[PDB]
């Protein structure tokens, strides 16, 4: 996923969270492996 | 494009603003400046 920022960027700040959530807890579940980009622009500490 | 700054500002606007002029001019092949001071 390159990079899960651009939603971030969109705003909708608690369903951005919560999609990105969704979206590994689905991988994860799946055992397939998840790599997520992100760009450094302050909520990329809970990230 | 000088500058794209001036464009403010809503974020969710401006992004989708600044978002849809690259496409359009990217699938039109042409070379893109743009100025500021994403």
């Amino acid at each position: 996923l390159d990079p899960i920022s651009a939603f971030t960027e969109s705003g909708d700040r608690l369903e951005v969270q919560s999609m990105l959530l969704r979206i590994v807890d689905f991988l994860k579940n799946r055992g397939i492996t998840g790599i997520f980009t992100h760009l450094a622009h302050t909520t990329d500490a809970g990230l």
